[PDB]
């Protein structure tokens, strides 16, 4: 009659056909680090590198 | 005895431990633009500089 | 009274406003390959021109 279990966890899901499922294995898992934290890093090495970028410029 | 509140804000959430939560918070926000965004970005600047691909090709 | 519809489609959505909506619009879609997959496959192609790498350093 009713379809709600109230599964606990601390674990989080999606509604797909009637069923709980980790939204995890959609997102691509990684802690998700792999779409996100990389862009953050490029920057970080990428602009010590700036140096040599003014470099040219002011001489 | 039933755990539905019907809560109505516009705003999108997963199921967790039996608490609606904000997927935009594992997602990354960012409008999510930063994940597929750039992706589109680099093409249109890198596909202008194709110019010079052909260029010494042809010459 | 009741708010679930029980909707089967074997398709996933999250719960909004009340109503049930493909999360893959809100991931961006493309399989979610164009976040995840073009990854994986840079290190494979910048992998192969590692010869090149140790040569310089060899000899």
């Amino acid at each position: 009659g009713y379809i709600p279990e109230a599964p606990r966890d601390g674990q989080a899901y999606v509604r797909k056909d009637g069923e709980w499922v980790l939204l995890s294995t959609f997102l691509g898992s990684s802690g998700n680090e792999q779409e996100l934290l990389e862009l953050d890093k490029w920057a970080s090495l990428w602009n010590w590198f700036n140096i040599t970028n003014w470099l040219w410029y002011i001489k």
